[PDB]
């Protein structure tokens, strides 16, 4: 499963997935299942802030947590939208508002419910995927127009049926916690 | 002329050229010319990558130097071209080649033959801007479209304006060496 996650996502994002969790003292090559996620949610956040046009989206996963700050701070001070207390994953400039994003291998509901009852932030949206194509958002608003979305599910359903043909899919699907 | 530079480039330019000078133990607050300076090849990086088609261009400056080198190694691994010995600042999808990206107080023509005789690289195509809107670029290859370098150049006239409005253009113009 470790060779597997370098050869499904770019360089660069594994690169970016190894940093995170040597931040926290877990080794990628033993985690090997976070290793996976990590690389997951962050190559949906790169394509979510793909749809839409060139410059709808600022995004702030994937950079260092100062950048990261720099960034959310700007765009409270030139919008004035309220200062989210955690770092979301985008923000959205058609609509005002920050991001959140989430990607599961569980059902999509819950997920929800778990991120919303811990952002306790009114102005930040959140909007979950999963492996098996159900997707979940705030106030029933999903951003994107269905061809960004439907792209984003593709490639999620693509990584499942890999790690399928490799026999990696079941204990993937049961690391989640 | 500090406050010149936090009022002209956008927070995320300013501490990324704040981050560069103190990595090199100069500060900010002091080589406020230096400071303009990189903010300005700062903002005229991304200006170029904005040009052309939305993924015509990898950037690589502005990354940290393990991200940079990810970005490099990859695209060689790739493709196939020749790994360059520095950092570039671009790469070009549509042509295949890494872009050096110069901006110079001095003379364009000058500048050009001094990052040329330093290069050494045969695959790394070098593109300088004047901030008097004298442009030199490799082989007369300039790879944007007249339209995307006119507004850099547009850009560029806009900060020198602003530097003599404010009476730092005279200082800004002699530091360079
Ligand atoms: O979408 C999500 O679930 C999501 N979750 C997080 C959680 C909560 C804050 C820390 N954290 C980590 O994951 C850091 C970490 C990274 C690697 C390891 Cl081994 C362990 C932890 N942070 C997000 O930015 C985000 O988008
Ligand atoms: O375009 C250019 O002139 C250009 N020049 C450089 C030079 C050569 C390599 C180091 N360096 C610095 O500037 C680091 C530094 C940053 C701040 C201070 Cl205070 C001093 C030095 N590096 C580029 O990436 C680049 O694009
Ligand atoms: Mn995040
Ligand atoms: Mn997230
Ligand atoms: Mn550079
Ligand atoms: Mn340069």
């Amino acid at each position: 499963m470790e060779d597997f996650v370098r050869q499904c996502f770019n360089p660069m994002i594994v690169e970016l997935a190894e940093k995170a969790m040597k931040e926290y003292g877990e080794d990628p090559k033993i985690e090997t299942n976070k290793f996976a996620a990590i690389c997951t949610h962050l190559e949906v956040c790169f394509m979510y802030s793909d749809g839409g046009s060139k410059h709808r989206f600022e995004i702030i996963e994937g950079r260092d947590r100062i950048m990261a700050w720099t960034v959310v701070n700007s765009i409270c001070n030139t919008t004035g939208v309220e200062k989210p207390k955690f770092l979301p994953d985008l923000y959205d400039y058609k609509e005002n508002r920050f991001i959140e994003i989430g990607v599961t291998r569980r059902e999509v509901h819950i997920y929800y419910l778990e991120k919303a009852n811990k952002i306790k932030s009114e102005k930040t949206h959140i909007h979950i995927f999963s492996f098996t194509g159900e997707e979940m958002a705030t106030k029933a608003d999903y951003t994107l127009d269905e061809e960004s979305r439907a792209r984003i599910k593709t490639r999620l359903f693509t990584i499942r049926q890999e790690m399928a043909s490799r026999s990696l899919w079941d204990s993937f699907r049961q690391s989640e916690r």
